[PDB]
Formats: structure tokens, C-alpha cells, sequence
């Protein structure tokens, strides 16, 4: 798997004392814990998500996904702390948090700008790029792709996290896993075609295409935050203008498939180099045909050749 050795895996849980707790909401809880003396990450599920927890355990155990721009897996475990049995995912311990919390904190030059966008479109196109062979992987579609979902390193590259609505696609295998409705992510990043549910639940294309419009959200996110001759904006969510918090399904369909609203870019982006190519690759990601948006290889790699 993407882990430790499974039997070492078992025994890490036991081994890990938690120290700090670092985030809490309705997922449950992310603790700095530590293991022989090394910072790690403890994600404790509410039973709300306990399925997501275990989702992201079958896939970490089933893949051996290990990408520098993918959360990286250690372990999962059914322990018991404090006389409660509890669902704990285990990675590595990355001190700045979620990229969410990042852009709140500080801005940005071109150089940390691009090196967040392009790690986060190598991470999403590894995800995406079904691997053939026996130490291959499936193709991935993240399905909730958002900037609280996004981990900052110290050295300014980003990483994905949270693969619990994940849904894996072997070119050899039939059937998506997918069930229930396909408007399982957080709403203010779901693309039109989950909004309306028109989306093809049949086509993983089709989901690919959907991370594909919410990397293009967090593309407006991170670029916002760049500073161009002393200019920044403040930080603010996809949408945040012309809905409001925790916005339902119907908000989001006037905007985006009645209206077909888009975020504003400000109009300082076009004074810089930078900015204007990055508004330019975010309006690729957000065309209303799914099939028009680029995929993340060719994010990827018009982001290389943005300096
Ligand atoms: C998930 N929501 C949240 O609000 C936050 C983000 C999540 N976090 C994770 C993390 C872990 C996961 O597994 C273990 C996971 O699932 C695979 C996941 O999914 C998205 C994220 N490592 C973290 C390490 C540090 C911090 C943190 O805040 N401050 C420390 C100082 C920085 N400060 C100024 C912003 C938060 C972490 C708690």
C-alpha cells in the first residue's frame, strides 16, 4: 500500500501519543501526534464521516499512492484512546496547515504563487493518470478538490488530502463505485453538471472534468492573494460575493447554471505577466461544457511554462 508495512501499521497507533489538537469540525478532529519522537498527523472521524474514513483506508491500503503533492499515508486504525474506540487516519504532519488557513495568514510572490498552482495540478493529474502494470495505480477523481483540502509544506509546495469521497476507475474493471447522488462535495466548489445533476454518473470523464472546474476555484484563490506592485486582494471563498455561507444547491444552480456566473477577476491581474495567464488557465478550467476544460496535464504543464 501507500503506508507502512501493515503489521508495522497495527503497532503504530499504539506507538503514536497525541499531542496538540490542530483542527476541529464536523469531520472530527486532526491532532499533532507524535511517533518515536517525529511529528505526525492523527485524523479522528466523527461518526458522521466514519464511512469517509473508511474509504480513504481501503484506497491508501489498496494503491500505493506516494506522490509529493499527495498527502502522505501512514496508517489507519480502529483504536481506542481515553477508553473510546475511535477511527484514526495517520499521515505525515505538515505544520502549516491547509492552504484555506495559509491564504488567510500571508500573500504571495510569483514564485510562491506558481509553486502552490503547479504542485497542486502534478498532485491532481498523478490522481487522474490511470498507471498500467502491476505497480501501476487506477485513475482517481478526488470529488470534494477544495482549498481546505489542500495541505501546505514548508518549502511551499502543496499536497492533496482527504481521498474519502474518492472515486477509482480501472480501465480494465467496469462500473464506478460513485452511489447515492453525486453531489457528495462541498457546494460552493461543485461544478454545474453536479449542481443540475445532469452529470453522466456512468463517465468517469466525467468526474475528472468536475475536480477539474473546482482546481480552477482554487486557482482564483491562490491568485488573489499574489501581490503585483504592492496590490493584493483580500482572501475569500469561491462565489463568496453572490452567495451566501453554507449555500444550498439552489443558490449555486442560479449562479452557475442559470446565470452562469463565474468568480470576478480584478482588474489588477491584467498589470502583470503572471496573473493574466493565470486568469486566462482558471476561465479553461470553468467552460459550462465539461468536455471543454482542459485536464490537469495540460494545467500542468501550462503552469511550467508560466515563470
Ligand atoms: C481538515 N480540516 C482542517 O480544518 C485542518 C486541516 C487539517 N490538517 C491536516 C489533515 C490531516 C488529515 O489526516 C491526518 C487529513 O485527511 C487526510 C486532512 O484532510 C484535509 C488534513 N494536517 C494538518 C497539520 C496542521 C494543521 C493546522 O491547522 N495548524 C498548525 C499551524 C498552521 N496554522 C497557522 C494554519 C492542520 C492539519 C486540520
Amino acid at each position: 500500500g501507500s503506508g507502512l508495512p501493515f503489521l508495522v501499521q497495527r503497532t503504530v497507533a499504539r506507538q503514536i501519543t497525541l499531542l496538540e489538537c490542530v483542527g476541529k469540525g464536523r469531520y472530527g478532529e486532526v491532532w499533532r501526534g507524535s511517533w518515536q519522537g517525529e511529528n505526525v498527523a492523527v485524523k479522528i472521524f466523527s461518526s458522521r464521516d466514519e464511512k469517509s474514513w473508511f474509504r480513504e483506508t481501503e484506497l491508501y491500503n489498496t494503491v500505493m499512492l506516494r506522490h509529493e503533492n499527495i498527502l502522505g499515508f501512514i496508517a489507519s486504525d480502529m483504536t481506542s484512546r481515553h477508553s473510546s474506540t475511535q477511527l484514526w487516519l495517520i499521515t505525515h504532519y505538515h505544520e502549516m496547515g491547509s492552504l484555506y488557513d495559509y491564504l488567510q495568514l500571508t500573500t504571495l510572490d510569483t514564485v510562491s504563487c506558481l509553486r502552490i498552482v503547479l504542485s497542486i495540478a502534478s498532485g491532481l493529474a498523478h490522481l487522474h493518470i490511470e498507471i498500467f502494470g502491476t505497480q501501476g495505480k487506477p485513475a482517481i477523481a478526488h470529488r470534494d478538490l477544495k482549498s481546505k483540502n489542500i495541505l501546505v509544506k514548508k518549502n511551499g509546495q502543496c499536497c492533496i488530502a482527504d481521498l474519502g469521497l474518492a472515486v477509482m476507475h480501472s480501465q480494465s474493471t467496469n462500473q464506478l463505485d460513485v452511489g447515492n447522488n453525486p453531489r457528495v462535495g462541498t457546494k460552493r466548489y461543485m461544478a454545474p453538471e453536479v449542481l443540475d445533476e445532469t452529470i453522466q454518473v456512468d463517465c468517469f470523464d466525467s468526474y475528472k472534468r468536475v475536480d477539474i472546474w473546482a482546481f480552477g476555484l482554487v486557482l482564483w484563490e491562490v491568485a488573489r492573494r499574489m501581490v503585483s506592485n504592492g496590490i493584493v486582494e483580500d482572501y475569500k471563498p469561491p462565489f463568496y460575493d453572490v452567495v451566501p455561507n453554507d449555500p444550498s444547491f439552489e443558490d449555486m444552480r442560479k449562479v452557475v447554471c442559470v446565470d452562469q456566473q463565474r468568480p470576478n477577476i480584478p482588474n489588477r491581474w491584467f498589470s502583470d505577466p503572471t496573473l493574466t495567464s493565470l486568469a486566462k488557465l482558471m476561465k479553461e478550467c470553468w467552460y459550462q461544457n465539461p468536455s471543454a476544460r482542459l485536464t490537469a496535464l495540460r494545467i500542468k504543464k501550462t503552469l511550467t511554462k508560466i515563470d
